[PDB]
């Protein structure tokens, strides 16, 4: 059983290989800095960036497509915030989750079917320990 590992697999790609490619996509890339952004963290107080999402994804946080799109969406909530909704900034989040979204689209069979399997086993996982702690 490999269904996680293969779930992480679709998702990772899509950051590297589609996300982070989003020309000048740069300020996405890592979390910000305040030596170089000084009101930042002032503003935003739920801050996120696609190297914080690969870690995440190498941590295997998320089980589902939803859990993902949470932390993409916050990228381009926060921009909405911090630099409005009409700035370049916002354009570039923008493209960011929609290349997102279109990518996922690519593998919708495939990752619907992970996303049950993977709550299949978590399931019989859990009721297997509960039975083995009494
Ligand atoms: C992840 C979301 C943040 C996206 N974002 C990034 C920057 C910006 C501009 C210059 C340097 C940096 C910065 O700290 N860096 C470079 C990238 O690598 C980490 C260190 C960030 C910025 C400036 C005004 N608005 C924004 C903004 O919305």
């Amino acid at each position: 059983d490999d269904d996680q590992v293969a779930f992480s697999f679709i998702l990772d790609n899509i950051v590297t290989q589609k996300m982070m490619a989003v020309p000048d996509s740069w300020p996405f890339h890592h979390p910000v800095n305040k030596k170089f952004v000084p009101d930042y963290y002032k503003v935003i107080v739920n801050p996120m960036d696609l190297e914080t999402i690969r870690k995440n994804i190498s941590k295997h946080k998320y089980q589902s497509r939803e859990s993902f799109l949470d932390d993409v969406n916050l990228i381009l909530a926060n921009s909405v915030k911090y630099n409005g909704p009409e700035s370049q900034y916002t354009k570039t989040a923008q493209e960011i989750v929609n290349v997102c979204y279109q990518t996922l689209t690519e593998y919708d069979e495939h990752l619907t079917q992970l996303e049950k399997d993977i709550c299949t086993a978590k399931e019989a996982a859990l009721e297997e320990a509960e039975l083995e702690s009494l």
